[PDB]
């Protein structure tokens, strides 16, 4: 196809500040660094104010001066027209090249380590359902790869939690070899399921959720991915049927995501 | 917790389809793009200095050149000198050109890496499977062999059915062998098509009636990087060639006969 | 194929040693460490610049001090241009001090990534463990819980026991749940110490006299990053206590009273 | 603890180069773009000759001059002492900065790419065993985390290659959990093992091979290494056992691997 409150457990301001680093968006990031760009030069224009003679030929002569030198020293752009003159000046300047530098590195660290987040995202039906299918009960829920970057052969479990224990539902497949459409995961409801004999009503007195799994590998980075969703009791629609996402048209069929979590019962 | 075919319908930002094309394309077209990108970036400051008079220092060629010239400048860090910021708003922009051509930089050399990431050893497959008499029962066989300079040694595949039924029902064929230990030549996978075969019973032409189709698919680490490589493979029914055999590629192997088959 | 306790006796080369600990140092004392290392590498060039006279042109201050603040400039590639290689062999090492510094840089910047990538996501477990009576008969547990800012959901858990035989035999002890979906919280691992159980019979004396020794390990994925984290803990015999409980942490949770146990 | 000929697979000169780039040891690498950087200078230096009046103040005056600018416009340090006059000067000169920046973003891409290799390597027992353990025939052969990254909680896949068929050994253990030692990894030679009822002289006859296969993770960069390792027929010694590679001391216990691939017969 084309197209709770923690109370003991250690943390660190810094992790945080990496974790936002890395959930933040594009744009932000940058502005981020930006406004953290300058605050480093204010900061070091500062320094610099403190030594008379610091920088020659400052221009413009003043604090603005000694500004837009920081950023000349601390890009190791150094166009020359500005030049430490006392050894102080030069103490500062060096010392602001290590941090400069040090500055880019860890900038680009950033950088990368936002590519490398996982990219293929994959999305869940918002709605669950039970039917007769073939003759006995069973529950269904479908996803489908979301993003560009493709996961096929795909696998999954499916769990229940309940009044709190937790049991294992047996899936009619585990695994997905062309998952690249989409893929309608179900579990059949017979004497085995820890379903079976369970009204709508039977669920909630126990505040029943369902919780499913799936994971698999981008093919692209070979990073393996997975992701997860969790219906509760009054998100399963009972003897509802997933409209169907896919057309046909000159021989060739598609599939329209449009009506994606959309239900009609039978 | 805190402390104290097509598909229709899709989201599909344009940041994210312009990532994945910096790393579907091809090399030469990554730069060659770069460059257009990075022209494209020294007009629009040069553009943005020629908005005040006095600009750059010694500014040569005098013009709008100049101000080109000086952007390329002031944008790779390079910083010859022979320019300068004069005026306040000179630096104003010069400064904030820095800050972006860094950033520059940065993403590109990102996706510079990003590239190299991308998993190097690629697995191809027979553009035919075949069906034979093999050790008295009707068997099934499909070869892939390891295909790049980037080895995969010790691969696991697994083997699936797709045809209509009363939707279109995935089944697992049993394959002879799950695993192959050292597949740094070639493998042979194949499926006995006895009674538990969902296959059994199925003429060509019983095929084409449910719309069948093969899928195969082989996962194993590029031993160079460990990272976890895995490819996938689809036969139509009448890409299945019946009671024929693989053309033996052998000490030598003529890869070049890899998808070419004789009726036994 | 062509186309057409402590150990003894390791191998251990200085390189890779320095790399190790070029990522278990701190973060501070990753810089100092550069810094120190900085500082050094100038000082080599400023002296590979004094053997030649009239290497800077207006080198300020005059003598060794100012060959140094050029190397810094030179090796950063900021290269103010105040100061400029005169004679032949002032450029000679100026040009072949570049090389040097971009490499530099690049390794650096290899190394602050290189710790990045360092898996986050970390795994407490209880000091202690416990065998008390669950649900009738004599079960083991050992609890653990997702540690950093980084999250473990999805963990599944492997529990063995190694002891002395007639050799350390290594027992697999079968766990009541293998899998713990919303790992988010905490896991209060177990395992019942019936007929199958290769603990079953064994006074906490039994244990001491055969050295035994409780392993577990459990792997998972940090969501955020796709690295699969795993992580693993021991536990001597005297580490066990018997028919304990462990005290519910627990809406708050507190966390500081994690590895504390009580009789029942 | 602490311390054949292919004959029509496509290959590309570039792939092929990318892979000595990872190969190659360290010190090799950098002389190897040592050797690629002067050679993209002297490309330039030449290059510039060509339009007279190149770079202003260009000394040394003539090639050696254009050279030393070279590697000043090519490393963004840009001095200024030079400065393109002709607009060919700078056409050139501006062509060689998106050339220069290039370079540094390819090798440092390379640089890390090489940090990604695998770290931790695992060190098999050159020599295998055949001896009577606990009353039947078994077979053995051990292996040890061998770098300074290490892998526990380690898996192992035993098989036999002979006359050519290719048989599943049934490992005693399959899983080993504290690998930070070593590993004695074994197979009973009973009914059901394929190599029951086989002579050292059988083995030959039929060109027998063993192959093991040890996986897990590096514990501190998530990667899942694997290592493999194969025996001839007579590189398994009959009826002996390996020279046991741990002392103690002081109520310590040490292991010395100075003698790992030793056996003495039983
Ligand atoms: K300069
Ligand atoms: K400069
Ligand atoms: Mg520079
Ligand atoms: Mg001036
Ligand atoms: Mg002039
Ligand atoms: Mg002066
Ligand atoms: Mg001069």
């Amino acid at each position: 196809m084309n197209v709770v409150i923690a109370y003991g457990m250690p943390a660190s301001v810094w992790r945080d500040l990496y974790y936002w680093a890395l959930k933040v968006s594009w744009p932000v990031f940058f502005a981020s660094l930006a406004a953290l760009f300058v605050v480093n030069n204010t900061l070091f224009a500062l320094l610099y104010q403190l030594g008379d003679a610091p920088i020659a030929n400052q221009s413009p002569p003043g604090f603005v001066g000694a500004f837009f030198f920081s950023v000349e020293t601390l890009a190791t752009v150094g166009y020359g027209d500005m030049h430490p003159q006392t050894v102080y000046a030069h103490a500062i300047a060096t010392l602001e090249i290590f941090v400069g530098m040090s500055g880019i590195a860890l900038s680009t660290g950033l950088v990368f380590a936002r590519f490398a987040r996982p990219r293929a995202k994959i999305m869940f039906a918002r709605h669950a359902i039970v039917r007769p299918f073939n003759g006995r009960m069973t529950l269904m829920v479908r996803a489908a790869n979301a993003r560009q970057n493709v996961i096929a052969e795909a696998r999954a479990k499916m769990r229940l939690m309940r009044r709190m224990k937790i049991h294992d539902l047996k899936l009619v497949r585990n695994e997905h070899p062309i998952f690249l459409l989409g893929w309608n995961m179900m579990h059949v409801i017979d004497e085995s399921s820890p379903l079976f004999g369970e009204t709508p009503e039977s669920l909630a007195e126990g505040r029943a959720m369902l919780l499913v799994m799936i994971e698999g590998s981008d093919e692209t980075t070979a990073q393996v991915m997975q992701a997860r969703h969790a219906w509760e009791h009054d998100d399963i629609r009972w003897h509802h049927r997933y409209v169907d996402l896919m057309s046909d048209v000159d021989g060739m069929t598609h599939i329209d995501y449009t009506r994606f979590n959309d239900t009609e019962p039978v």
